[PDB]
Parts: C-alpha cells; sequence; structure tokens
C-alpha cells in the first residue's frame, strides 16, 4: 500500500471569465434563462446580453469545479433552440461582474 500522501483542489479565491459566443436560433427561448439556473445554482457571476440578432455573448464567470460543473452542462444539454455554432473562448476575467443576469 501507500505511506505518503497528498490532497489538492479546493474552493477558495479568484475566478476566470469564460466567454461563451452562442450563436443560432437561441433568441427568444429560455436559454440564457438555462445558463442563468445552473450559472446561479454553482455561485457564477457574469451577463448573459441577448442582441436580439441570432448571436448572443455571454461573459460566465468560474472558479474550476465550479468551472467544469457549468461547462459540462451546456454542452451536455443544449437550449431549446437550434444552436448553430456555440464558440466559446476561455479567457480572464477583466474585473467582475455583479451578480449574473440576462438581457
Amino acid at each position: 500500500g501507500s505511506m505518503k500522501k497528498w490532497s489538492d483542489t479546493e474552493v477558495f479565491e479568484m475566478l476566470k471569465r469564460m466567454y461563451a459566443r452562442v450563436y443560432g436560433l437561441v433568441q427568444g427561448v429560455g436559454f440564457r434563462k438555462f445558463v442563468q439556473i445552473h450559472a446561479i445554482r454553482l455561485g457564477i457571476k457574469g451577463y448573459a446580453k441577448n442582441l436580439p440578432d441570432g448571436s448572443v455573448e455571454v461573459v460566465a464567470e468560474g472558479y474550476e469545479e465550479a468551472l467544469s460543473k457549468l461547462l459540462e452542462r451546456i454542452k451536455q444539454g443544449p437550449p431549446a433552440a437550434e444552436v448553430e455554432k456555440v464558440d466559446y473562448s476561455f479567457s480572464e476575467y477583466k474585473g467582475e461582474f455583479e451578480d449574473f443576469e440576462t438581457y
């Protein structure tokens, strides 16, 4: 058996801005709302700026464990619309948004 041991990965401080550019007919339907439920559940900040032009940008902001959860959610469970080409971009946070709301 083992003798040495170590632990790693626990929620502490800071979080990364996940830019998520969602394309397609995701306008109208509760796409940005669905992203809200999980984001809120997992303690994510940002804003879901559904400019009514097919191409809605989201500036969600997550840690690691909470990141992977909110990420794995979206792709796994697509919106109730014809998502055309959801091309997200892992970025970094300039600053934290005051909670997370939808346009």
